[PDB]
């Protein structure tokens, strides 16, 4: 494990760091505390995932290839959708809770 | 510091562009997903349930695009006639099954518990 | 016998889930949370698939690919767990 100490993944997990500890202290439902937690921990996953594929993808060769970019831009998509929800999720939930 | 951010946008949007243009199954979930989010968003349930109805149509889209993702890895390598390559797509499908699966006995269950 | 006990594994909890005397929202999110973890199992063993087709020979980014998935997978599991325990100590208190 040396992937840690990389900036992007850095910046990406501590965001969802923080927001697991956020939802960890609001006053909520447990249901609405889990769905929380779970959209960003999804985003996190996610990324992970993504990650994994580019680093195959670069694993072949340097020499550019349509489906290679094509592997990283579905990956990318997948990202952006995980990103989504979780705004949506948080949105729609903390509407809610706006007092 | 946000071009990583526009970068990536640019990126995701290519593939969405890329598996719409490509494949009209992909189209027709597509349709699917935006549908069910629309109805989810007019339906007089709870904060919880509508966000269940969303997140599970959503899964199965996040679940397509990485299991596409890894197809176009395989593709990529060649596909001749390979033991992981059928394997890796094979595992790629079943994730997307269950996604499918599990989205669908969700509203269904959700659903009864409303009506 | 790695790809069964996790057939086990969801059977059982899908199992404790009908027993256990929760509405319908809490059920969702408690197999919910379990199917997701397989799910994740499918696509980490796909790349592992991908990485063993091109060559069982070490190459630092087949290391970083297995590395990343596993990752993936431990924080799923981590997210089944809080489910659970949370769900569960709302439901027993
Ligand atoms: C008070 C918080 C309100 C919002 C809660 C939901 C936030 C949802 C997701 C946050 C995860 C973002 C991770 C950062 C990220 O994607 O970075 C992009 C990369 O750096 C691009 O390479
Ligand atoms: C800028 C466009 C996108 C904005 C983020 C996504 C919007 C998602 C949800 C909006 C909040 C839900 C509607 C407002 C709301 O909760 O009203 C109170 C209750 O509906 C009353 O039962
Ligand atoms: C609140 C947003 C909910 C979104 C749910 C997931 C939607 C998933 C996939 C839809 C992707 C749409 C891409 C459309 C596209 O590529 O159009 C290209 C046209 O051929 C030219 O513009
Ligand atoms: C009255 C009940 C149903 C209400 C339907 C509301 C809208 C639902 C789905 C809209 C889908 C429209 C197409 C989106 C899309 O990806 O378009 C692709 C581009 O137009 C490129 O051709
Ligand atoms: C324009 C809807 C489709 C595109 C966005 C989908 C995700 C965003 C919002 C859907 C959920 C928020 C809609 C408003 C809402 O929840 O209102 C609740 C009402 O109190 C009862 O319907
Ligand atoms: C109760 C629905 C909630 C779950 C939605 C899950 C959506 C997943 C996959 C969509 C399946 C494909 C849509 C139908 C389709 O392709 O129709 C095409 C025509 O039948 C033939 O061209
Ligand atoms: C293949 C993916 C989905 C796997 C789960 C399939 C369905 C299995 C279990 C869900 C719950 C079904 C039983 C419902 C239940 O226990 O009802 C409670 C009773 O009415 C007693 O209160
Ligand atoms: C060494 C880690 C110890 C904790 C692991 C399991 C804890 C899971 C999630 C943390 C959530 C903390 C917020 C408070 C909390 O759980 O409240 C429960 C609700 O009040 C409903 O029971």
């Amino acid at each position: 494990a040396a992937w840690i100490n990389e900036a992007a993944f850095r910046q990406e997990g501590v965001a969802v760091l923080l927001c697991v500890v956020i939802a960890a202290w609001l006053d909520v439902d447990a249901v609405t505390r889990v769905l929380l937690i779970s959209s960003v921990m999804l985003v996190m996953i996610v990324e992970l995932l993504n990650s994994a594929i580019e680093a195959v993808v670069d694993r072949i060769g340097s020499e550019y290839h349509e489906l290679s970019g094509r592997a990283k831009d579905l990956g990318s998509a997948a990202v952006l959708i995980a990103i989504i929800d979780a705004v949506i999720t948080w949105a729609i939930l903390l509407w809610s809770h706006f007092g």
